[PDB]
């Protein structure tokens, strides 16, 4: 895995924008675009493959919550479609644990989902497993030592600063302890051995602030702010950084791309998208 993969967003509609950063040597690429525009999608990998999982196509000849399971080869320039989730998901959270990946939370229409899905690719199938104890959308989620972990989001009333685990070989979902801030859209992944929740909206606010769970002392800590405030930003790691992309400030679609170090505690600007978008989908894998 070389590049930082975006796929979909935000920007008066929805995208189909598939684009690739380089951060050996700053440079990006367009690639084949998305069959359906999708903003509100997850991106992730599994065998090398990029895989963009639900969102809604808002455009202006009508607004659909999508159930798609779209699979990109670098190896070819291709997407070709999966087996469809049991459900439409959008503002979904993704985690792969084992090469399956699972697609929790996420709205269709007004029905906020507390419902989880995991989908095997030797079989191009989906099957429910147990649904979180929380409805969620716009739910983060990541995976550390193959516990997955679903964080803040929106329940349909009010925003949360709640999470919860899913231990697989238990097919049960416990509460963790609730983090520090409220945020929904907040960008959430793995680094070291801490969940971190970058960002978001509090119902009021775009957030700057970042916060890590440590698995060990079941406790939040809040670290360095990132540099800009965002809601509905694209986040990944490489190479031992946290990278944020775009989301929304409250004022601009941002292009800005902040990079996290851990060992310094800053942030640092390391390049723009080619265009300001939020609620894309983020992963990284081989050079096309
Ligand atoms: C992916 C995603 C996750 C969580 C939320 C929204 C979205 C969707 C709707 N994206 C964010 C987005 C935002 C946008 C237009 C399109 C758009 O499309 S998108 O990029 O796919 O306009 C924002 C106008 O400010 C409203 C206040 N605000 N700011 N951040 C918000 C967020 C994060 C949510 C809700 C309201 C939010 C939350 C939902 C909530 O808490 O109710």
């Amino acid at each position: 895995g070389r590049l930082i993969y975006t796929a979909g967003g935000y920007f008066r509609q929805s995208l189909s924008y598939l684009e690739a950063y380089n951060p050996s040597n700053g440079s990006w690429l367009r690639l084949a675009d998305l069959q359906v525009p999708r903003s509100g999608l997850a991106g992730c990998v599994v065998g090398g493959l990029l895989y963009a999982v639900g969102g809604r196509n808002n455009s202006p000849d009508g607004n659909t919550d999508s159930s798609a399971l779209d699979c990109y080869n670098p190896m070819t320039n291709q997407w070709s479609p999966c087996a469809s989730m049991s459900v439409p998901r959008n503002r979904i959270g993704v985690g792969v644990i084992d090469g399956h990946i699972y697609a929790v939370g996420g709205s269709h229409g007004c029905i906020h989902h507390s419902s989880v899905e995991r989908y095997e690719p030797e079989r191009d199938e989906w099957h429910l497993v147990a649904p979180m104890l929380t409805r969620r959308i716009g739910v983060g989620v990541a995976v550390l030592n193959r516990l997955l972990y679903a964080v803040g989001g929106f329940d349909g009333t009010n925003r949360l600063n709640s999470a919860e685990c899913y231990y697989p070989e238990r097919n049960e979902w416990r509460m963790i302890t609730p983090m520090n801030t409220i945020r929904s859209g907040a960008g959430v992944c793995v680094l070291h051995n801490c969940i971190y929740a970058a960002g978001g909206y509090d119902g009021q606010d775009q957030l700057n602030s970042v916060e890590r769970y440590d698995v060990e002392t079941e406790t939040w800590t809040f670290v360095a702010p990132m540099r800009h405030h965002r809601s509905a930003l694209g986040i990944t790691v490489h190479q031992g950084k946290i990278y944020v992309l775009g989301g929304y400030d409250g004022h601009t679609f941002l292009d800005s791309v902040e990079c996290y170090d851990p060992d310094s505690d800053t942030w640092s600007e390391v390049t723009r998208m080619t265009s300001g978008r939020s609620g894309v989908g983020v992963a990284v894998t081989m050079e096309p």
